[PDB]
């Protein structure tokens, strides 16, 4: 295997390198997988399809203008380059390679697209008809993009988005189902809590969190339970960032947040699908729980789950590793269809106080079709009151002692609105079995006199009940 020759590629630190501290995304090339025959496509504002390191790549059957209701996403062109960030985006998962120009994407040879859709007024049906742009040409979406992230709102997906997100994860791709890849949120200089943003917080997302150069949690990091991995991206002024196609058929150096893990990420997920096309939208969300590695990411909440596996609420399971993805994919059997199980927890409403502690034991559905015994996304689904709900942090226990955080405080929120049947997820025990006993702490972490009243405590259990490995 010969590595690009790009003249930027030496600057990708975080595909070239050679120092341990990368996506070992080489170590997948030289498998013999770059991207071939997969689509991706980046919803965003919009996509320079001329740019010379994403011509090459280019497919309009990947692109859309949902923002002016045309096929071309080309980007709306401003003196303060506004409508740049789908371009980076684009770059980082299939810019051409060993073309002289810039650096490489990812995967390198995949096809990339557009969708033109935040320049604009992004209404519910805009992201829905985004979502759900030619689902059986995409195979990979890549949204780098969400509720605002100033560390009060609480906000998801409207009807015709979360709709989009279960059409395509049911008849997509020839009803494998569409991989949506998100990133987590870039709000970490408001304190905020990623599970408060419901496109992140969805099990039918594969959510993407990023690391410093140096291996650290980035200022603008969300912590929060429903993150499934890591990527790099950039971190303080002596750390390097990524390097990709930029507006104006530019190369930049510059590109930042949490939205340039998301890309990354899209690209790795590519990778593997080439090597096995057949994986679904769950096989690839257990293949990055499996080959996702901790090692030198720094964080102080690194634990052992109930499997032997590492997780954190910063890093998920830790950082993508392409090379072990696309061996793992070859050989994957498909998992067992997806059981859901209910548990309506709670046979009065619980007054919160200072403190409420709510445990029940659970037997998963015992008996019946939707019985599990090996866990994959869990949900407490919560309607509660509360006088000031940024004061309020939120744990749940699963029966193996895995304490999965569904909410930290967050100072800015002083909303008396409360939580309306909102599903917190983690992603932290999965593989577990989930029968037992299960713990929901609420705490008010202010030393004022807080109220309110927790009113519906549904546990919600996805997963199936064969084919688990011996534990790590
Ligand atoms: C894909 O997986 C399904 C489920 O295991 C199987 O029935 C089908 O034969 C597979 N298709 C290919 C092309 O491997
Ligand atoms: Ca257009
Ligand atoms: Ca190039
Ligand atoms: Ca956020
Ligand atoms: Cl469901
Ligand atoms: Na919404
Ligand atoms: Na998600
Ligand atoms: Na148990």
């Amino acid at each position: 295997y010969q590595e690009p020759t790009d003249p930027k590629f030496p600057q990708q630190w975080y595909l070239s390198g050679v120092t341990q501290r990368d996506l070992n995304v080489k170590a997948a090339w030289a498998q013999g997988y770059t991207g071939h025959g997969i689509v991706v496509s980046i919803l965003d504002d919009g996509i320079e399809k001329n740019h010379p390191d994403l011509a090459g790549n280019y497919d309009p059957g990947a692109s859309f203008d949902v923002n002016d209701q045309d096929p071309d996403p080309q980007p709306r062109y401003t003196q303060m380059n506004d409508n740049r960030h789908g371009t980076r985006c684009a770059g980082e998962v299939a810019a051409v390679a060993n073309n002289g120009v810039c650096g490489v994407g990812v995967a390198y040879n995949a096809r990339i697209g557009g969708v033109r859709m935040l320049d604009g007024e992004v209404t519910d049906a805009v992201e829905a008809r985004s979502l759900g742009l030619n689902p059986n040409h995409i195979h990979i979406y890549s949204a780098s993009w969400g509720p605002e992230d100033d560390g009060k709102t609480v906000d998801g997906p409207a009807r015709l988005a979360e709709e989009a997100f279960f059409r395509g994860v049911s008849q997509g791709r020839g009803g494998l189902g569409s991989i949506f890849v998100w990133a987590s949120g870039n709000g970490g200089r408001e304190h905020d809590s990623c599970n408060c943003d419901g496109y992140t917080n969805s099990i039918y997302t594969l959510s993407i969190s990023s690391a410093t150069q140096f291996g650290n949690v980035p200022w603008y990091s969300e912590a929060c339970s429903s993150t499934l991995a890591t990527t790099y991206s950039s971190g303080n002024q002596n750390e390097k960032q990524i390097v990709t196609t930029d507006l104006r058929q530019k190369c930049t150096e510059s590109h930042t947040g949490t939205s340039a893990s998301a890309p990354l990420a899209a690209g790795i997920i590519a990778l593997t699908l080439e090597a096995n096309k057949n994986l679904t939208w769950r096989d690839m969300q257990h293949l990055v729980v499996q080959t996702s590695k901790p090692a030198h990411l720094n964080a102080n909440d690194w634990a052992t789950n109930g499997v032997g596996r590492k997780v954190s609420h910063s890093y998920g399971y830790g950082l993508l590793d392409a090379g072990a993805m696309v061996a793992l994919a070859q050989n994957w059997t498909t998992v067992a269809p997806q059981r859901k199980c209910i548990i309506d927890i709670l046979t009065e409403p619980k007054d919160i106080g200072k403190r409420l502690e709510v445990r029940k034991t659970v037997t998963a559905c015992l008996g019946e079709p939707n019985h599990i015994t090996r866990l994959e996304h869990a949900q407490a689904r919560l309607t509660l009151s509360y006088n000031r709900r940024g004061d309020l942090a939120i744990h749940l226990v699963s029966p193996m002692g895995t304490r999965s955080t569904l909410l930290a405080a967050r100072p800015h929120d002083y909303s008396a609105d409360g939580f309306n049947d909102w599903a917190f997820m983690t992603t932290h025990s999965w593989d577990e079995d989930p029968s037992g006993e299960w713990v929901l702490e609420i705490e008010n972490t202010s030393e004022a006199n807080n109220y309110g009243t927790l009113t519906k405590f549904t546990l919600v259990l996805y997963g199936t009940a064969s084919g688990s490995l011996v534990p790590r």
